[PDB]
């Protein structure tokens, strides 16, 4: 039993073999980058599907369609490659799919008897000691993966050869194993829905990646971050209960030949389970005045700042005034400990703030730990979209086990019904959710600017800028919170939790809101940092988060990228560069045939001794444009063409 499928344009092929154990490989254009590599699912009734497989029919389609992606990188997205169906007797079959960048398979449960999933096997066998660059879970303790279950996604990526990786902690998803010459394969899932999430493992076998699953929870218990957590003490013996028909999540290997085609790689979206919303016209994509990055620390008022009235007001009046659309309250406005969204502390009114912020054209958000979101979930959604909030910004669920999962989509699907949009925070790779739902405006489970704050300088905060367009943005929308107006140079950086900074340059922070695809995107610097910084925030102010269209025009993994990126008749580019200086040029072929104004931010030229600096320059220019741009250490360039 061997089945052969290849992509479109046939530099990619998988073979899938059915004998004792299910199996499907990865050819890169005569390379074998996958060796034979096992896939089954264990189930509490003994069955073991992908042993001793018995298949009962095939099919095969070729489809090329636009898959329309709003509030994202483009209008639509193309969804172009050769599916192959293989039906299995007793009602389960498995589905791959050949991209020109990626093979992906799923299970499928056409069973109508509900069951329960005890374990999953998804092996990556490579041929060689390949190096892999992974992002651990950051917490708990090696060996004990029940401790590392319990994990907020936010980590830097660690780079080493398969043989060398720690064989006794998990690493989250997507990460990439470099397949030598220039190909690298990005593994993540997709749909993940009321399923647990993904984890690999160094432990078993030899150049070997292999799965591993959360726990169904037996007991969960309130706790952790100031009772807003519910943490699992108590796990079953299996990890999914399956009641009905279902597509399983996609188990996707990324496939490039060069670096910009996996930052540019649309499949994550593509394999995402279909929008559940009809009108998305209430659904306004924006910025944030941000509250806590910056710690309510303004200057120059005759207040004292705080979570309370004035201190809202402002923000609420630095966001109108500059046409940004949101201010969140952050954690701070609920009574501490009482894990109750409808206690509110003295300094706050949100019905004040909810209606001033309604008249200066702002939106308000509200924060929300998990536990107090989840206990009364509709009747909190009903009774502030009520009061005219536009949406909720959920965090420290911490956990990827089904239940979680689960309540993602129902939290989306709620928010949804009341009309408000929803950032999660304490979470996973997005894995397809902004499809489903286009509501859910942005994902953490990004290591993003917050780390500034407490962080040691032995974190490699530029560095890991260039690591995750290439990696963990494969997966969906990040909320990283960018915009520090304060620029450490190399060896500058020190942790401040009230006045923190980035690492690099001012130009670096411009570039990433090119660079990074954040459809909610926070401003993280105070109104006050901003209102000295004019031209700065004037560009941050105007550029939109959501796109028509997007181009990565270069890039290498952990070193720099280049991405051009449409909104009408306008283009941006955004640029940057890791700890070396480097020397960039922009081939404007991207552009129509009409003359263009450029507005361009680069790196001063002692943007090497003061992160601050930067240079703003006005030119013409047209398609047959060549712009060099010189990119200062940690630095970068934001280009407007207009
Ligand atoms: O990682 C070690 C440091 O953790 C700090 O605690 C942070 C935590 O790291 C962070 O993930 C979390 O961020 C979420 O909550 C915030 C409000 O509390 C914001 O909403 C943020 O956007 C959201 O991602 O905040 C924690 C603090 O609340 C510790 O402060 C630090 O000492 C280190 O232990
Ligand atoms: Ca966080």
């Amino acid at each position: 039993g061997r089945h052969m499928e290849l992509s479109p344009d046939g530099n990619l092929k998988t073979t899938i073999t059915i004998g004792d154990r299910l199996t499907y490989d990865i050819t890169c254009n005569g390379r074998q980058i996958l060796t034979p590599s096992p896939i089954s699912m264990t189930l509490d009734n003994g069955t073991v599907w992908g042993e001793n497989a018995k298949l009962s029919g095939t099919s095969r389609k070729s489809v090329d369609e636009m898959i329309p992606s709003p509030f994202y990188r483009a209008s639509e997205l193309r969804n172009h490659y050769n599916g192959l169906t293989l039906r299995f007797k007793k009602d389960w079959n498995v589905e791959f799919r050949a991209y020109n960048d990626g093979i992906a398979y799923r299970f499928v449960n056409q069973g109508k008897k509900p069951f329960r999933v005890v374990t999953e096997v998804s092996d990556y066998c490579f041929p060689s000691d390949m190096t892999a660059s992974v992002p651990y879970v950051k917490s708990g303790k090696d060996g004990d993966y029940n401790s590392q279950f319990f994990n907020s996604f936010e980590n830097t990526y660690t780079t080493d050869k398969l043989s060398k990786l720690n064989k006794q902690r998990l690493m989250f998803l997507p990460l990439v194993v470099d397949a030598g010459d220039g190909v690298k394969v990005c593994i993540t899932e997709s749909d993940l829905e009321n399923y647990p999430g993904l984890y690999l493992s160094a432990s078993e076998g030899a150049n070997r990646l292999s799965s591993m699953h959360a726990p169904y929870p037996k007991r969960t218990v309130q706790g952790g971050h100031n009772q807003l957590q519910m943490l699992v003490k108590e796990h079953e013996d299996y990890i999914a209960k399956v009641d009905k028909p279902r597509n399983f999540p996609w188990r996707i290997a990324v496939v490039t030949t060069t670096d910009k085609d996996l930052a540019a790689t649309n499949l994550s979206y593509l394999l995402g389970a279909p929008s559940r919303m009809s009108d998305l016209s209430w659904i306004k994509p924006g910025k944030v005045a941000w509250d806590w990055w910056n710690d309510w620390n303004l200057d120059g008022v005759d207040f004292v700042t705080g979570v309370n009235n004035p201190t809202y007001k402002a923000y609420i009046d630095f966001a109108s005034a500059n046409g940004i659309e949101y201010v969140i309250l952050d954690e701070g406005w609920a009574v501490n400990l009482q894990a109750d969204l409808m206690q509110v502390v003295k300094e706050i009114d949100l019905k004040e703030l909810v209606d001033y912020a309604a008249s200066k054209n702002v939106g308000i958000i509200l924060w929300a730990g998990y536990h107090a979101f989840e206990r009364d979930m509709e009747n909190v959604c009903r009774h502030y979209a009520e009061m005219g909030v536009k949406g909720f910004k959920v965090g420290f669920m911490d956990r990827d086990d089904q239940e979680m999962t689960a309540f993602n989509y129902r939290a989306a699907e709620m928010c949804a019904k009341y009309k408000l949009i929803l950032d999660l925070h304490g979470t996973h790779k997005p894995a397809g959710l902004n499809r489903t739902y286009p509501n859910v405006l942005n994902f953490e489970g990004v290591n993003g600017l917050e780390q500034m704050k407490w962080s040691s300088p032995s974190v490699d905060q530029v560095k890991y800028d260039v690591m995750i367009p290439f990696i963990r943005q494969v997966s969906g929308p990040m909320d990283y919170t960018q915009g520090a107006m304060r620029n450490a140079s190399k060896g500058n950086y020190y942790p401040c939790y009230s006045e923190p900074m980035s690492q690099g340059t001012r130009c670096r922070q411009l570039a990433l809101y090119v660079v990074f695809e954040s459809p909610f995107n926070m401003l993280c610097d105070t109104p006050s940092n901003y209102m000295r910084e004019p031209e700065s925030t004037a560009f941050i102010a105007e550029i939109p988060t959501v796109w028509d269209e997007s181009i990565v025009l270069d890039g290498k993994m952990g070193e720099y990228i280049v991405t051009a990126r449409r909104k009408g008749d306008v283009w941006y580019v955004g640029g940057i560069t890791d700890w070396s200086a480097r020397d960039i040029e922009v081939d404007c072929s991207f552009l129509g045939d009409k003359s263009y104004h450029a507005t361009l931010f680069k790196d001063g030229v002692n943007a090497h001794r003061a992160g601050r600096d930067y240079k703003c320059e006005s030119f013409p220019i047209k398609k047959d444009g060549k712009l060099k741009v010189h990119l200062a250490p940690g630095g970068g360039f934001a280009l407007k063409i207009k």
